[PDB]
């Protein structure tokens, strides 16, 4: 780890200036700038629109949004807990000391979301707590819980694992939520799903810089198997436990839309594509 | 640690709501509102005032700036390799969340401050390693840097260590910019020294909150000695270290004021006052 850039012993670690690199700074100012609150989210006109859903597109929406509740927790857990304490690099420190802040502001908005859809406490407490009621988004945390606990796993390999958390894991969701707003329906769920998109793809684009600047990381054939289960396990969640079906989409093109998200995060992590399909929305 | 309510595990803690701690929240929201980024600081006229400053008030801020330099990052080692890993309060870890984020600004801030003042790199590299050359300021951060490696001191000795940090070791250095602003000068400096202030106060104050929501926390006799330690070592700092006689402040009743918020600190705490004297400024 001593040979290591980005974990080495760093004592100029606590002072920001003089900047060491640049990449890493330009995407934390770009994270910083983009800074937004929940209450910033109006949800006022949303309770009426929840209503003139049908059974299934609330069904859909709502397991979701369970996936959703704790996910953005997890990911701090993993960014407190171990990037930023491996991390020596001021830079990433600052980056993952945003990501961090903005991971508990989409974590309550996912939160006022559920409230402000659930008015009964019985329905509630099944959502909040879907990391132990539904076994369908039971699976998606603990891969992830996995690879926060796994003392053997390289920070190479945990990186891209996350890298496939918050960019295989988030696009399945997304997409759906994409889909109603096209469909003209819940203002207040597509909007906060944009600020959040966009924090993601932030989230997604620092993990992969993150991993260019390791030295000794996992081999491709590693990396491709890491990505390929998520995707998997991604399409398995949104074509057999929750299909989108529920909400007018085909179930088939979502798992090809899923393969083209996991292509882009290879090509970024500096790869070749692994599935080779376009992005069919 | 079983037993504590602040520390035990916590299965909901991934989620935000519903809120457990309404005290905890309204502290987090309270931060959350105070956002503000470096580059909000105006420090295009500030070049010139400080070309109007005498030899000793150039010598004085620049020594001031050399500790808040490396400072805001020491906090935050410690707020993420600790605090923020041992609580599992959600409420709590999320203004951990924020505290590290504004720390970051704090930091960047402190060194844009330096950047700008001194041009000659020479000076610079001087001041950003002060941990490393100022001998004086090099106590103050030794002294913050144990309390982070000490695996034997418990949560409340070391929550109430750094509130010390925090609310003692600032205060020396703000009052003495607060003074510079009474007597019109470096708008830039005393401008961003309002925010970070209000800033700290908070960071304190939550400390204190934290303390009263441990049970088993260390004896008053305790408080008292570690307070009364960080006392002595800011007005060492700044009565003989680094006199605010260079500024035209009177060394005593500076000695005074550190007590004075040593006080109000012990206060917050829940215990009686050490010292029982007046603000003097
Ligand atoms: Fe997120
Ligand atoms: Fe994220
Ligand atoms: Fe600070
Ligand atoms: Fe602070």
């Amino acid at each position: 780890v001593e040979d290591e850039p980005l974990l080495r012993e760093n004592p100029r670690r606590f002072v920001v200036f003089p900047i060491e690199y640049h990449d890493i700074w330009q995407m934390y100012k770009k994270a910083e700038a983009s800074f937004w609150t929940a209450e910033e989210v109006d949800l006022s006109k949303d309770i009426q629109h929840w209503e003139a859903l049908k059974p299934d597109e609330r069904h859909f929406i709502s397991h979701v949004l369970a996936f959703f509740a704790a996910s953005d927790g997890i990911v701090n857990e993993n960014l407190v807990e171990r990037f930023s304490q491996e991390v020596q690099v001021t830079e990433a420190r600052c980056f993952y000391g945003f990501q961090i802040a903005m991971e508990n502001i989409h974590s309550e908005m996912y939160s006022l979301l559920i409230d402000t859809y659930i008015k009964d406490p019985k329905e509630r407490e099944y959502l909040f707590n879907a990391i132990e009621t539904m076994p369908c988004v039971k699976k998606k945390a603990d891969w992830a819980l996995r690879w926060i606990g796994d003392k053997e796993a390289t920070y190479g390999e945990r990186v891209v694992a996350f890298a496939a958390v918050e960019g295989i894991f988030f696009s399945g969701s997304f997409a759906s939520i994409f889909w109603l707003k096209k469909r003209g329906l819940m203002p207040g769920l597509t909007f906060s799903n944009e600020l959040i998109s966009r924090d993601e793809g932030l989230h997604c684009d620092f993990a992969c810089l993150m991993f260019k600047h390791l030295v000794h990381k996992p081999a491709e054939q590693r990396v491709r198997e890491i990505i390929t289960n998520a995707v998997r396990i991604e399409q398995e969640f949104l074509t057999e436990a929750l299909p989108v079906k529920l909400i007018g989409m085909n179930c088939t093109l979502m798992k090809q839309y899923i393969e083209f998200v996991a292509d882009r995060l290879m090509l970024e992590l500096g790869f070749n594509k692994i599935f080779r399909v376009e992005n069919p929305f």
